[PDB]
């Protein structure tokens, strides 16, 4: 699909038992999403944004459905205010910016 | 041009003049730069990020040619990490997300 900006470009994603709203975020390298109790191994890791720091944990490996087309790669878990969906699975679903 | 992301999607703008280097960065709402000097009338706001909120300068209808494309609209100026192209300048160089 071809997606537009005039809004936030969000989709629903699939992690588990949980659909969540995602953001396609060209500008994220990692892909981050919001406190969920995820199983398995993971490492600390501190990302930095506008505003600073925030403390995430790595998951490796972890499969997830972007509107239907299939991923799995690292997911950091932390206190984000929004699902990103970063440069690492957006290249997996085929994502490319076009103008 | 089609843009992949197995790279930071970063491209040359021109602003006041002046060359820099910034990240067409989707999931950003507004164009925030780093520190640097514009002409003009200005006004103090904040906005918030990942890590928490700062405080930025917004100047209002500012040209800049984003990989030679033009665009006319709101800057933040302030301490971001990187210099990031939001969603109100790429809807104006019809930037769209494909997969
Ligand atoms: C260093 C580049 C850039 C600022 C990185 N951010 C991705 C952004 O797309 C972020 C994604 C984001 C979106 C909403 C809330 C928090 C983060 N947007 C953002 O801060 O935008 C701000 C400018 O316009 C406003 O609209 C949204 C917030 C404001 S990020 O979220 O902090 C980030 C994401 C993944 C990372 O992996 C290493 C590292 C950082």
């Amino acid at each position: 699909p071809q997606i537009t900006l005039w809004k936030r470009p969000l989709v629903t994603i699939r992690i588990g038992g949980q659909l969540k709203e995602a953001l396609l975020d060209t500008g994220a390298d990692d892909t981050v999403l919001e406190e969920m109790n995820l199983p398995g191994k993971w490492k600390p890791k501190m990302i930095g944004g506008i505003g600073g720091f925030i403390k995430v944990r790595q998951y490796d490996q972890i499969p997830i459905e972007i509107c239907g087309h299939k991923a799995i790669g690292t997911v950091l878990v932390g206190p984000t205010p929004v699902n990103i969906i970063g440069r690492n699975l957006l290249t997996q679903i085929g994502c490319t910016l076009n103008f």
